């Protein structure tokens, strides 16, 4: 496997993204430190939120691949609890090489229905939740002295934009500028920081009355309705498209990729 | 004037750029509403905080244009406060047309120095109070069926990026965010925003200790030294210089550029 | 008047953007050497040439404003002529301040109808004619020990794409890397250098002619109509507005600006 | 074997990344077309010409690997010529998947050293030889029914800039814009179409003069000499490192993938 011996630390793995992650990377010889919220999301989010027993599920994959997996219940906004996860995930399998801050929200909304409390929430995840789980893994891996490579995803949306979420465009922008930022400053430990950036990716983010949301956002501005419009037929990527892609950045086949926003959105950032 | 019988609301108006946006614009025939925390900012920050007195000082040089302001201290992080602020402005001077998003602050710190408290509090007031800027004033620009022109002060480091500090790299970025964003819905409204993009700008974000930040910074990686090297002779741009880019972006001679990334930057951000 | 004194070479001044440069110039009391080729166009261009009679009334337009024009039917892949020309005029004029390189064409024809002197004539003229115009002005501006300023008209099809002409597209992201390029090596003379982007302009390039052949390449794939869709009413600028971003970026209120992309084109390169 | 059964068509194949291509992609499974000028370069090329052995020992290590391949001396500015290469490739090989523009010369030049000839060889080559590639090949996998993946190789330079090749910078930023361009009207046949930016490549664009002729380049402005510095220790990739990425984007592990740009730089973009 490409990633034989690695550890993995990957957000917002019950499911969906993360759970695909969680599963390509073991796989590929890794073993996995998981985390999700398994629990509520901001009122804003209209679809519906992970439990406990979908994080379970990706234990049972994870071991089914026959490899250690070191899974919590946490949110990325507490700083503390995620970097005490990470410790004990550490000092369980012996060692951090690999980040992938997965963990997000999305809520359509037209410009003026966001609320403080909305664009607080889906910034607080967005990014600082991004930020938190940086925080918690890089001394980890630097420690360790092998270098590592930290994956941070982002949107097309944080690359060109998207309507009907000023939060989620500004959030993923965010995301980023931390890519670049923490490149540039770990970059001496060889450690690389790349963003990731989908375009409609096939998860529960489509579940609940996201359909709605989307629906009735659309109608504010129907002039906007083409900014997801792909170059290839396909206008959704499925979760393994993403992971595809996040495991070539984890792997050693792109050790001097750094710094940089990968899109995987069958080319709607320059449509 | 460029200007004549329009109202710019202007943050971080008690100095620097701000000041420099509302002289100019009250040279150019504008009215003025103008505000400033002029007090206390987030411990990273290693210059001097502004005074109700530097504040006042702008209203002054405002009032000597014979233009007319109204100007309050402020925290752009408070929304609630700052939205009768600008809706009492409004009322009192007739219409607005223009907004300036220029309050943010700046901390050079070692990624590993940032504490939870000071990642927050740089992306509290460099995105939710340019968040908080554009949902106080919009509605105004919108109900006079005018249109209008909001400007987002970003950075060099929102289009590139700027070392030793996480933070700021990831709110500024942010910011371009918010650009894009808000062009996209407010464009049916005729209302262009557009961020601006400047390398370093002589200002008392200059002052205090902040050489001292920057060389203690710079100390960590020699290597990312010349980020901020320039294709012109100088290295720093003038506040007038801003003010002419922003004076241009408010003016009917911008009339279709939106959603625009403006760098005033010597070149750097190409560099 | 913003240009006082100054010295502005434009070429593809017979009709359009270039016309409407050089009565803005002059206007603010620029002295103007102004070329066009003034005849046959490459055969993919399906729109009418201009004739020597349009350069004719550029000229008179210009007299009109008071200010002097040297005037010449050249076209900018001829550089020994070009540079005479030059030449000749600051001869005549005094000093070069300003350059437009505005000459270029646009054909729209399917991927795979584009023959190998269908894309040798884009990329000269737009290209070539481009560069060709940079080094027949440079030397002149660095002789006057002024500083200056060179703004390369690209498109918004150089800063994001646009579907349907290969040698366009190519070309366009071309004049970005010249503005780029000559910026860096040109910046220690103090001679800024910036690319413009323009969505549709409305001009002779968009005649009748044009319309049809748009149409007949778009049948080629529907799922590419909304590249440039825009995020304000209005789908077309105007030249004035183009010789309004170009004015702000010939004049002294931009001595901080170079090596920047700046788009004219409502939002369209974010949509 | 990621490429089992598939063909590409890789130009440049004689040396360096070329070869490292046609190398890494046999090792996968796959036959090659491959092409290179193996003989005299533009004379503002400073470092060695290949040579016809240098593309026998590329055929000699792929045959070595168990494959086959059709190779041809040919330069990519001949459209004739190598369309009937492709031509009989197919026939030959049965099939095409993947091209890999990857010819390509680089010249460092003081602006002002710059001949008409030094920028038309540069631009034909690097930019009418790539598109040169893509029409001699796309036909081939359009009519094979199964989509495919076309790879150009640009430079960091096609995505920031580089100082000193004013005509190497506009072509690079050219070749950003074909893989734009022909991934929009290319995807309907489910063909991706992507960039490459390597930084600098340990290759024999090192050879001969190459050195001297950046020194000699360097004296002319010393303010721009750290444009291509990295976040990672190391400056220089290896052409092993470049076959990785390409052979991810080759690979069925990017299929959503396409219009992107591809950055192996160590970060320098973002410098
Ligand atoms: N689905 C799309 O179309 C799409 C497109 C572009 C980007 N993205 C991004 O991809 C990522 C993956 O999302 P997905 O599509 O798998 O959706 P998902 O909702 O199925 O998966 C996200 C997971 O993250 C968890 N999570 C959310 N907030 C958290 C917090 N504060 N702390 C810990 N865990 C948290 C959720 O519980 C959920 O399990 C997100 O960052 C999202 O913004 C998704
Ligand atoms: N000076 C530079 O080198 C530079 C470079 C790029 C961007 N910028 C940006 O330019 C803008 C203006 O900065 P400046 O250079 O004039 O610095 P400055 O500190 O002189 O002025 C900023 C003003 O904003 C005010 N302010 C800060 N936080 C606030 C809040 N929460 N609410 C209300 N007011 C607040 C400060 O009191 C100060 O008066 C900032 O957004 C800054 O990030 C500055
Ligand atoms: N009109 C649009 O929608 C649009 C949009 C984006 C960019 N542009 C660009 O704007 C610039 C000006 O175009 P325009 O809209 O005024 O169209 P236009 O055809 O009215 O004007 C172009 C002028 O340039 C001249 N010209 C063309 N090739 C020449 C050559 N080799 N040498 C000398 N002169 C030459 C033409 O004769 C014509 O007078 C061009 O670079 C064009 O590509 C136009
Ligand atoms: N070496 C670097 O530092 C570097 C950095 C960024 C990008 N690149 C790009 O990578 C690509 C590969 O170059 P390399 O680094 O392997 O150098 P190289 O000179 O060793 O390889 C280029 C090969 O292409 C061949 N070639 C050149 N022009 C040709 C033509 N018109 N027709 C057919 N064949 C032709 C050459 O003969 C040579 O064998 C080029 O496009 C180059 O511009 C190189």
């Amino acid at each position: 496997g490409k990633l034989e011996g690695r550890v993995a630390f990957i957000t917002g793995a019950a499911r969906g993204q993360g759970r695909a992650h969680a599963v390509r990377m073991a796989a590929e010889g890794a073993d996995i430190i998981a985390v999700d919220i398994a629990g509520k999301l901001p009122s804003c989010v209209p679809y519906d939120p992970a439990s406990p027993d979908d994080l379970s599920e990706t234990v049972r994959l994870v071991e089914a691949a026959n490899r250690r997996i070191v899974a919590a219940v946490v949110d990325t906004r507490d700083f503390d609890r995620l970097r005490k996860v990470v410790d004990d995930g550490v000092a369980a399998l012996g060692r951090l090489d690999i980040i992938v801050a997965n963990a997000g929200v999305a809520a359509p909304q037209a410009w003026d229905d966001i609320t403080p409390e909305d664009f607080r929430d889906v910034m607080d995840i967005n990014v600082t939740g991004t930020w938190n789980t940086v925080m918690a893994g890089a001394p980890r891996i630097i420690e360790g002295g092998r270098g590592g490579s930290i994956i941070l995803i982002s949107s097309a949306a944080g690359m060109k934009m998207q309507p009907f979420m000023i939060h989620y465009t500004a959030s993923k922008h965010a995301v980023t500028g931390l890519a670049r930022a923490f490149a540039a400053e770990l970059g001496k430990h060889s450690i690389r920081v790349n963003s990731v950036h989908p375009g409609p990716v096939n998860t529960p983010m489509g579940s609940g009355d996201m359909v709605t949301a989307v629906g009735q956002a659309m109608e504010t501005n129907p002039q906007l309705s083409h900014v997801l419009t792909p170059f290839l037929p396909d206008w959704v990527a499925e979760p393994e498209d993403i992971a595809d892609t996040v495991c070539w950045l984890a792997s050693d086949e792109s050790r001097k990729v750094t710094a940089a926003q990968i899109p995987v959105d069958q080319g709607s950032t320059q449509y």
